[PDB]
């Protein structure tokens, strides 16, 4: 069934866009503005980053939202016990491509890690993530998360480089659901440097991933990831009922604006939903068809996201 | 085999943007830039629209270029002597969404205005394609195909609303594959409300397409189709040679420069390839891979492009 949430990363993946510079205050008032809007999973920069990466995510993690709070590191009992200690909600793991391959130290390694959590602090949500995941060999990553996945609430893959296409995300989640089976989510996380970030998305979910990464208006590294706003407006078409009782989404506008000023980006003209031109119609026969019938050229109805349609008539 | 070409739309399609004015000189410009980029095909504006755009068409038409000079019009008697008469190297004929539906008598009317053109240009090539292709009953809609497709150069399918999925697209191109025969070729032209047109075009290459729409910047009606440089990021990761050799890659900053300057937008900020943001890296441990190693955390060389990576180091 198509049952799934969202994990915002713009406080972590949007920290590695160029122009990002959240001060703590910034943070929080994109967390609230989230938590508002419905998201389930707000992901932050790694504790061990720096001094003021640890607080902020101390920070985040006890404002009391409704929202879990989780964390990014690498795979290491260094960074683990930090993670821990700053009362987090999940950790969220990312063996990283070194790596050749000795698969059953790999399995050692990641179990020991994840060892470490249940032990210090047994209510934190476990994920398991090997890095370039669409491009690492088949059967030794398939063996790695079969064997690490009973002991986690996730595992994930990763889009790294932006190259991955629908269908091999859509075949490689479907691997992962066979050798991991029905308990353990499926996280899809992909960058958008191939124009793939939400096609990609939403055939992980088809093939059975239950949570997406999105920031909002696609901020990360080079040209981000899924942006919140067009993986919303792909769902919507889709699950129209579930999507618009799981979130606020007339908040939309408001949520890529914040981020957009913060950033100093302008929205992109056509930026899904709330760009300039998202529901601008010109051509006759287009016009024409509006007039009896607004839906007749529109995926979606502008209100619900709480923007207006422009009609060029002349 | 993965053989296909481009049909650029910005004449056409990006016409249907907001902000678009382009004066006759404008068109020129765009034309012969794409002619030097390498485009196969350029699409223009139904002559019937103004006296204007019939001039603008055979201006174009006439300018001597290698790329096809082709025009796109309803599916009419009316309009298609008129499209001729401008001296055309290719009529697009769209058979609009009216339609309940009676296919023989379509199949009749389709045949009579495509027989016109045999007629009166026999070396002018046809495009047959229905509106709202991925939404049409199957049946009837392959129906059609197969009965018009022994009379046409080219079928196209048209995600006109933007909500066609990757998987779907897949799908619905191979079936009309099968009913067309290897010979007929197949367009797809996508709207990217659901931010799936590039992967979508992708996909129908994959599913046997042979040509693909796009507009610079992917301007065009509401937030526009497949955008040309999106597009050859995409088909540059899979198919290198194939499109280095077929295109002038290092011209597309300023073809998209030249547009955004003619249609009053800024090219936004993690726009593919040319975007201000498209090649920067700021994660200490992705930098420290780029100074081995450049392609650890890029899907394609930015100097292939005729652009340059950022780092972010402080
Ligand atoms: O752990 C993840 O899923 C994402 C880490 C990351 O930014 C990437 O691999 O692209
Ligand atoms: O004829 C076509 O393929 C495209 C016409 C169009 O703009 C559409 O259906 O979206
Ligand atoms: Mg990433
Ligand atoms: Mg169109």
């Amino acid at each position: 069934m198509r049952e799934w949430k969202i994990i915002d990363s713009t406080l972590r993946e949007g920290e590695q866009f160029e122009k990002a510079n959240f001060s703590t205050q910034d943070k929080v008032e994109i967390a609230k503005a989230l938590d508002e809007f419905g998201i389930e999973y707000i992901e932050v920069t790694t504790p061990v980053a720096s001094p003021q990466s640890r607080k902020d995510a101390e920070v985040l993690a006890s404002l009391g939202l409704k929202a879990k709070v989780v964390t990014h590191i690498q795979c290491r009992l260094d960074a683990a016990k930090v993670a821990v200690e700053t009362g987090v909600q999940g950790i969220d793991l990312l063996f990283g491509t070194s790596k050749g391959r000795d698969i059953p130290r790999i399995i050692e390694e990641a179990k020991e890690v994840i060892a470490y959590i249940r032990e210090a602090a047994p209510h934190v949500e476990v994920r398991f993530s090997a890095e370039d995941t669409f491009r690492s060999e088949e059967q030794d990553l398939l063996a790695v998360y079969e064997a690490v996945a009973p002991y986690v609430d996730r595992v994930g893959l990763a889009d790294t480089v932006g190259v991955a296409t629908p269908r091999q995300v859509y075949a490689l989640v479907r691997e992962v659901r066979r050798v991991v089976g029905p308990r353990v989510d499926i996280e899809f996380h992909g960058h958008n440097d191939t124009g793939c970030a939400i096609a990609n998305a939403y055939e992980a979910i088809e093939a059975g991933a239950t949570h997406v990464d999105t920031t909002i208006l696609g901020i990360g590294e080079r040209n981000g990831i899924t942006p919140l706003g067009g993986f919303l407006a792909r769902m919507y078409t889709l699950q129209p009922e579930y999507v618009r009782r799981k979130y606020k989404l007339e908040m939309l506008p408001e949520l890529d604006r914040m981020v957009a000023r913060m950033v100093g980006v302008e929205i992109p003209f056509n930026n899904y939903i709330t760009g300039e031109t998202a529901f601008s119609h010109k051509a006759g026969m287009h016009l024409k068809a509006i007039y009896i019938n607004p839906e007749a050229y529109e995926p979606y109805p502008p209100e619900v996201f709480g923007v207006k349609r422009k009609l060029i008539i002349a």
